[PDB]
């Protein structure tokens, strides 16, 4: 029942906090550093979720299901978002800004393509109410299609996700329709807003392969998730 | 240049044919042999195709054989789906070659696609996707996938990289036309827009996923080379 301008501002005041990098700024490695500051983003990641308006109104499974799917990506497009006006680096925390060559485990590739998103990012101008929309519609589409469940209430769930899906499209297309652009502008910025979700999706894949070539007790585990979602 | 209409009439004329699995049918019934020569003749058959979408031989052969190599088994993937609609539980790699979920579990690298590709197809249904939207989604795919990571920034590339945009926002348009076409209203043509392209990612999951499999066979040639692409595409 929400109206687009109600949408963006539920959004907007969902936003988790920037979380700094732990080490000590007075002492002369950045894997382990990188690891626990997303070990502390997923625990406001998941705070975030459930302000994400129709996200709790679905049980735990599919919740837990939609973040297993989904962590990265929000991980990645934030910090896409946060190292937009800072061409050449990646701000993954105020206290850790990496160029390429500091880049250079599992980041062989990921950095020039997180970097490339995020110059893509800086050529549409992308606003702040736009990457909120886009950040809640990874969250409800990534694990969407897997639910691997055709009970009755399963496809109620689904049925509500794309109703949700559609109200922040409707949102996005109401941004646009704010700013002044035309009809036509509306609908291709929609659409190449729509299209470098894929390429989120692609990164999120290559990331993930590296975490669980680690073997490392380092991916979150379904049984973690629910028990962060249910806390 | 091209009208909406023109547009789609161009792709549905570059459409692939459809091909049939490579065994005997008298015989006793190899299935990731049966579908990797499948696949290997489709490719050949995918070059002549993305030739034919407009825009895509303005770029250089270099950044066609990079959009190419991003995108063709997301490109197998689709038609695959497109080709399995009216065949719930199941998926038709070809018309001789009918698999259901159980056949599904003796191919390698399969034991999470098959379903993935199962609910793509169940999606494409209750959207009762058409021909022409599912031309423009592979247009979109094959321009799409590569573009943001031909690592180059070159005043070409800086011109390659825009002719794309340009020619997406073109199939954009001709996506929102096809649906102003039938009679949708605005809303309802920004919501099947974006329920589209979401499917997108999807796809790109499972092309992911595929590719993490071929890599995993240490098979000569069952990943395309650049070379082998390149001199497909010259
Ligand atoms: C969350 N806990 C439960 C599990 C730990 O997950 C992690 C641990 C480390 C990272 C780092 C390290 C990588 C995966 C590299 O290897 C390849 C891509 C890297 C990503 C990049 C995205 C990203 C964004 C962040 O703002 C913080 C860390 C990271 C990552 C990302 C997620
Ligand atoms: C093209 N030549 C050069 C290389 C061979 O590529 C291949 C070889 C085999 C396939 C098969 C086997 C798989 C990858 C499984 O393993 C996991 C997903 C499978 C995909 C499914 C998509 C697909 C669609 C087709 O219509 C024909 C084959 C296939 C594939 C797909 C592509
Ligand atoms: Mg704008």
């Amino acid at each position: 029942s929400l109206t687009a301008d109600q949408m963006v501002s539920a959004l907007l005041d969902a936003e988790p906090p920037i979380l700094y990098s732990e080490y000590d700024p007075t002492r002369p490695s950045m894997m382990g550093l990188l690891t626990n500051l997303a070990d502390r983003e997923l625990v406001h990641m998941i705070n975030w979720a459930k302000r994400v308006p129709g996200f709790v109104d679905l049980t735990l499974h599919d919740q837990v299901h939609l973040l297993e799917s989904a962590w990265l990506e929000i991980l990645m497009i934030g910090l896409v978002w946060r190292s937009m006006e800072h061409p050449g680096k990646l701000l993954f925390a105020p206290n850790l800004l990496l160029d390429r060559n500091q880049g250079k485990e599992g980041m062989v590739e990921i950095f020039d393509m997180l970097l490339a998103t995020s110059s893509r990012f800086r050529m549409m101008n992308l606003q702040g109410e736009e990457f909120v929309c886009l950040k809640s519609i990874i969250l409800l589409n990534s694990g969407v299609y897997t639910f691997l469940s055709s009970t009755l209430k399963s496809l109620e769930e689904k049925d509500h996700i794309h109703r949700v899906l559609d109200k922040i499209t409707d949102t996005l297309i109401h941004l646009m329709a704010k700013a002044g652009l035309t009809l036509q502008q509306q609908h291709q910025r929609l659409a190449q807003l729509l299209l470098i979700l894929s390429h989120i999706r692609h990164m999120s894949n290559k990331g993930m392969e590296h975490l669980y070539s680690m073997k490392s007790k380092v991916v979150p585990s379904y049984d973690l998730l629910l028990e962060m979602l249910d806390a």
